[PDB]
Parts: structure tokens; sequence; C-alpha cells
């Protein structure tokens, strides 16, 4: 029964896809190549231009995305060639040199071979290509809280880390039929990280804090006509309230508004100061001067607001329904600033889309 | 057909107020004097005691609430004995005076006769019983933007306003019966203002601000046991984000934010500088500071959102489902510096509770 749904979503998508394309009269002979083919196979295989199009299709439909407007511009590496742990690291390794671009980052995804009957082919265990490691035990707090479960799960399979506050973590993934995953140590070379500074205050330097250039997702799904790509890396350029107002502020997190109160030189006894908000903006303003000062892409919430109007106005232009989460749309520093605060948006879920997905571990 | 809805919205309030109140074996004979009053008058008149905990239930319920934590301790004036225009004059004058208590804001509700077949008794005209005039013509403005149909309903009805930016509209409301509402100028010795100054930037007062002490929401309708209350005004005190976030800052509001990076030192050039997020933080500073300095009752968002919390662990502890609309919870200052913002909330709606209604003009 898994060839029904298959071909549901394949005539949905292909009718969408070439039409958008210009190619709606190549609709009826692609369906029905289509259809022999999952007759056949049990599945079908995307044209290059169909995956292209689909990974930029579920950018622009991802409703909690604010950096949309520039979904057509998505680079797209095309993997589902590859057959080994050699390969996949290796365009693990491209894709983190290709899209970091000496810190012109351009946005980017590696696709891998698809869920065959949602057997996966290749199985990435990390969130992101590039994050810190973290540890817990003992009362002792080191690095970052929200990479604990991962870090211990490579510490098993005889990875071990500095224990400093920014231990990268290897790449780990299983590839199909293997019963453990590999690891491979990331080659410091192709990691750009960011020292944070701040413009005015010359203290600030003295929290020792970083953080690493490219957020790149790897453990997302992107569902194209029916077809799981479980495997399907990808990245933008952060906006700067992703650093400063969680990585670097939760205290979840790093923990560090009220170090950062010390270094600015305001008090944190009263919460009618506004010590924290002061904080926030400070610790938000060193992240957007150290990336532009390393000459790493970065957005700062305001104008990656400005780009999303733009994105609303071309949709209406275009004909397209809008649609958007916004409690992830809104930034957590001064969100009525921006006009998306003062809106509504339909949180409808349309495909080709991101979706999560169960870690492999615990 | 109007009562068997009303029978039905008694029978559960009652049941539930008279539970939470201990009185529950007096459920049942109040419950048939109801079912008579409606049979013989098509309506029923709450006691002193349910009137008074109904209210106190609405504000439990309203969603989009943070200051609920002291929804029991709401001072209740039953005003149902109210006939004429110098009575609801007078309650209403009595209510600022109460609620203001020379700036140790007494959070309070004055409760008017309810709508006998939908039909209202008394019509109150205002948002807030104090609130500032707004102007617009010219490509000149004045005053609060918000206020401008208001504002230019009183000019029809012979009131004419200085045109300063904090012109005080007068109370406005419309009697059974009448066919214009009238309208009585506000005792200026009745209605706090508080300067905004800061703290530490001496010329923050070149900016001359100021608001003014209690908010008191007059235009919507509180709904108790299927009895419709249009016209309840209710007060608590401000919480300073309202002030400092939204009524000096919006655009569509006072808009202030370039004056205050001005007067605070700093350029308004570059998104990347955060100007606004450090102009909003100064100037929410400046408006706790100033109501603190002047003996006004007022709260920061943070302490606001721990009272929430032990709200939240109140409800749990009773038993009571917790209801609540993260949109209108969180601050617009700083908000992932909240737990509001790190946790869901059921949006159903409850009653008793509060409600919009259309204005009665344009
Ligand atoms: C080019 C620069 C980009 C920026 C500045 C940006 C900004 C963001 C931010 C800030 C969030 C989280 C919002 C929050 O925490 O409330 C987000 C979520 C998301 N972005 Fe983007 N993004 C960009 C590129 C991309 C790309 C290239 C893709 C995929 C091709 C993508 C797909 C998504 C998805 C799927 C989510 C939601 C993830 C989830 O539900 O966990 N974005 N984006
Ligand atoms: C005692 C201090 C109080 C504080 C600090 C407080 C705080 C607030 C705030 C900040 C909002 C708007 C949230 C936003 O803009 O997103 C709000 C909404 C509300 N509050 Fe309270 N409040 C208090 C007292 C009261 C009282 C006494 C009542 C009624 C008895 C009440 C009923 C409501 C209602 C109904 C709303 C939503 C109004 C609407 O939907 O337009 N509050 N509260
Ligand atoms: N309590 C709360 C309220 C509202 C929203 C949130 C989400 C906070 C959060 C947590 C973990 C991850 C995350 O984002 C994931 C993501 C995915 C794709 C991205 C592409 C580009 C980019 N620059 N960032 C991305 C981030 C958000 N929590
Ligand atoms: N775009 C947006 C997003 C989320 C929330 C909002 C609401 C902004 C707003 C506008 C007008 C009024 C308002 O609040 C009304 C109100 C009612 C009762 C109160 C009791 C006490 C108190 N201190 N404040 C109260 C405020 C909120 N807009
Ligand atoms: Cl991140
Ligand atoms: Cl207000």
């Amino acid at each position: 029964e898994e060839k029904e749904i298959l071909w549901n979503e394949a005539k949905a998508f292909i009718a969408a896809c070439y039409q958008e394309l210009g190619k709606a009269a190549e609709v009826k002979d692609r369906l029905a190549d289509i259809k022999s083919e999952i007759d056949l196979t049990g599945s079908y295989v995307h044209t290059k231009e169909e995956l292209e199009h689909g990974a930029k299709m579920a950018w622009r439909n991802s409703n909690r995305c604010i950096g949309r407007l520039f979904w057509n511009s998505l680079n797209v590496i095309d993997r589902r060639d590859v057959r080994t742990k050699e390969e996949v690291r290796d365009a693990l390794f491209h894709h983190i040199e290709t899209a970091t671009n000496n810190g012109k980052i351009r946005p980017t995804i590696t696709i891998f071979p698809p869920e065959e009957k949602g057997e996966k082919q290749v199985e990435i265990w990390n969130h992101q290509l590039i994050r810190y490691a973290g540890y817990e035990s003992d009362g002792e707090r080191i690095g970052d809280p929200a990479s604990c479960s991962l870090t211990a799960a490579c510490e098993e399979l005889g990875w071990r880390g500095e224990r400093t506050d920014f231990d990268l973590l290897p790449l780990i993934f299983r590839m199909k039929g293997d019963e453990q995953p590999v690891w491979y140590e990331l080659p410091r070379s192709l990691v750009i990280e960011v020292p944070i500074t701040h413009p005015d205050i010359e203290a600030f330097s003295d929290l020792e804090l970083k953080w690493y250039g490219v957020p790149i997702i790897s453990d997302m799904k992107l569902e194209v006509g029916g077809i799981h790509y479980n495997a399907a890396p990808f990245n933008g350029w952060y906006m700067g309230t992703e650093i400063g107002a969680r990585n670097l502020a939760d205290e979840k997190r790093y923990d560090k508004l009220k170090k950062v109160a010390s270094v600015i030189g305001i008090a944190a006894d009263y919460n009618t100061d506004l010590w924290k908000d002061q904080a926030l903006v400070e610790l938000n303003k060193a992240v957007l001067h150290s990336y532009k000062k390393q000459g790493v892409s970065i957005v700062d919430h305001h104008t990656a607001a400005s780009q999303f109007k733009r994105f609303e106005e071309q949709a209406e232009e275009a004909g397209r329904k809008l649609t958007g989460d916004w409690t992830w749309l809104i930034p957590p520093i001064s969100p009525a600033a921006t006009h998306i605060f003062h809106r509504s948006y339909d949180n409808s879920i349309v495909k080709p889309n991101y979706f999560y997905q169960d870690k492999p571990y615990e």
C-alpha cells in the first residue's frame, strides 16, 4: 500500500513543480513514466531539475523560517550516488567548505540517497554538522548542554572530548547494514569560528566567547513528492539573535548574561533595572559586530524582518498563499519592533517541506 | 429562546461558583429560584457574592493576562442600582479615585446594570476611562493616533481639545433611551500622571514624555452565568512594557524611538547597531524608574512573569486547568528571558470571562 500514497504525492508535486518551471506540457508523459516506475520498482527517482526545485520549494514552505526571501537561490548539491562512508564523509566535508565559502556563506543543501522502503540508507546523528560538545557530571557543567546526549553517545564509540567549553563534535553517521555509526574528527581548517568582541567595550573579550560560522542543520527530513530524504543537511547564515539571545544567553545553554552584565559594568541585582534586557542588547550587538568584523555572513533581526516583508509581497504578487508560524517568526529581541509581530500568519503545512525525525540515540 | 441559553449558562456558573465557595449544598435551591425567575422575568439577578466571585473568575480565565496571580483580590464595586447620567458619571469618578488610591493602585472593577434583552442600559464609549486624545489633519500628527476616531466623535458632540500631545479625553457614555451620549471633563485632581525621566541620563527629560497612572479598560463585556455586563470598567496596574514598548514606542502610537536614541547619545543609522533595541531598553528603564519614583504602582515584565509562574503552580495545586494565549502572554521586550516563552498554553475559552464588543462609533 506504500505506493498508493507515493503516487498521490508525486502527482501533486510534479504538476506544481513543472507548472512553476514552465514545463506544464511535459507533465503528462513524466507522470506515466512515474506510474510505470512505481509499479515496477516500488518508488521513483527525481530528475536533477525536480530535486533542485523541490528542495527550493521546501524552503519556501518552511513556516518557521524568516529567511525565505532567498529560497530560489539555494545551491543544491546532488549526492544520491553515495554508497560508502568515505564518500558520505567527504561530501559532508565538501558541504562545510563550499557553504562556508571563506565567510561569504552560500545557502547550500547536500542531498543523500532517500529512504528506500522507509529503511534509511545514511543516518546522520549530528544535529548540526558543526556544533560544540557538552558534558555534565559531578555537578560540573562544561560546554553546550544541548549537546549532552549526543556527546555521551559519541564517547561510547571511542571518541573523547578535551572538555573545553567549545569542543567540536565529530561527524557521526551510520550506513545501512552497519550497526554502529562511524565518527570522524572535523578538520579544523574547514571550520571558521568567530571570537565575540564588542565594538565599544574592550573588556568584553575577557568573557572568551566564540561561536562557529555556519549553522548546518543535519537532522531534518526533506520530503519532495513522496520521497523521504532523511539525510539532507542544509545551511543558511545565522540571524544574530540565534547566537546572542539563545545559544549564548539561555539558562539551559551557555547562560552568559550575568557575566555579560559584569563586563559591561551594570549591576545584576534588580529586575526593575532591566539588566537582563540591557545585557541581551550588548551581547547581540557584539555578535553582529564580530561576525561582520571577521567577514562572516550574518543578518540582524531588523534586516531579516524587512527581507521577510519582501517575501510576503513576492508571494502575493505571484498568487501563492503565504504560510507562517508567528511564534517562530518573531525574533526573541524587540519583536514588536518588526512588522511580523503586528500581523498574523496561516500555519498550514504545505509540501515539499522539511520535517523533524526521531533521533537514533538517547 | 433567549432563556434556554441563559438557563444553561446559569447552571454551569452557579454549580462551579458555589463549589469554589464551599456552598455546594445551597446549589439546589438557588437554581430553582433561578428557573422560576427566568420563566417569570426573562432573566435573573446575581447575588452580591455571585457577582463578586464571577468577576474574579472572569479575570482568572483571561487567557491573555499575565497578571492573574492576584485574581482573588479584585475589589468589586456593585453599581447595578445606577439609573441616571449623574450616577454613572459619579461612579466612574469614584472608580478612578478608589482604584488610584494615591498611587497604591487597587485592582478594581465597577459593575453597572447588565444588558436586559441584549438592549444596553449604559454604553461607555471610552476605551479606557483615562486616555489621551489624538488628531490627524493636513498632515499634522498630534497626540495618540489610537484615539483619533473617538476624539473626532467627541468633537462632534461639542467637546474641543487643546491639541497638546496629552489632552485627556472626557468621559463619554450613552444612557438607554437617550440618543446621543453625554460627555464630562475629567477633574484633573483625580488623574495621576507620571513624567518620564531616566535614572542616569538627565537629558531624557528633554523629551517631555508622560503617561497616566492607571489603565482602566472600559469597553469590554463581562459575562457571568449568561448575564452580559457590557459596562464593567476594570483596572490593574501597568506592566512597564505596555508604556515603554508599545504606547510610547509603536510607529502607530507616539513613535518616540528616534528621539530616545538621540537623547541617549547613540546613532540611529544602521540596523546592525541595534539602536532600536537599545532605545527600547532605556525607554523601558525610564518608565519603571519614573513610576516607582513617583509612588505609582507598576511591575516589570520579569517580576510579572515570575508571578505568572506562581499562578500556573497555584492552578495545578488547585486541580484547575490553566488556559493562556502565548502570543499575548510573552512580553514584547526580551520575551525568551521569561519562562512563558519556553512553554505552551491551551488557548481554550472558559467562562466567566471578559470579551470584546463592537464600538458604538466610527
Ligand atoms: C539564508 C539565511 C537564513 C536565515 C537567516 C534563516 C533564519 C531562520 C531562523 C532564525 C530560524 C529559527 C527561528 C526561531 O528560532 O524562532 C529558522 C528556522 C528554519 N529555517 Fe531558516 N534561515 C535561513 C536559511 C534557511 C535555509 C537555507 C533553509 C533550508 C533550505 C531553512 C529552513 C528553515 C527551517 C526548516 C526552519 C525551522 C526548523 C525547525 O522547525 O526546527 N532556512 N530560519
Ligand atoms: C493587577 C495588575 C495587572 C497586570 C500587570 C496585567 C497585565 C496585562 C497585560 C500586560 C495585558 C496585555 C498583554 C499584551 O499586550 O500582550 C493584559 C491583558 C488583559 N488583562 Fe490583565 N493585568 C492586570 C490586571 C487585570 C485585571 C484587574 C483584569 C480584570 C479584572 C485583567 C484582565 C485582562 C484582560 C481581559 C486582558 C486582555 C484584553 C484583550 O483581549 O484585549 N487584568 N493584562
Ligand atoms: N520557545 C520557543 C519559542 C519559539 C521558537 C522556538 C524555537 C527555538 C529553536 C530551537 C532549536 C532550533 C531552532 O532553529 C532550528 C533552525 C533550523 C534551520 C535554520 C536555518 C538557518 C538558520 N539561521 N537557523 C536555523 C535554525 C530554534 N522556541
Ligand atoms: N501584535 C500583538 C501581538 C500580541 C499581542 C498584542 C496586543 C497588544 C494590545 C493592544 C491593545 C490593548 C492591549 O491590552 C489591552 C489590556 C486589557 C486589560 C489590561 C489590564 C491590565 C493591564 N496592565 N493591561 C491591560 C491591557 C494589548 N498585539
Ligand atoms: Cl544554532
Ligand atoms: Cl494602555
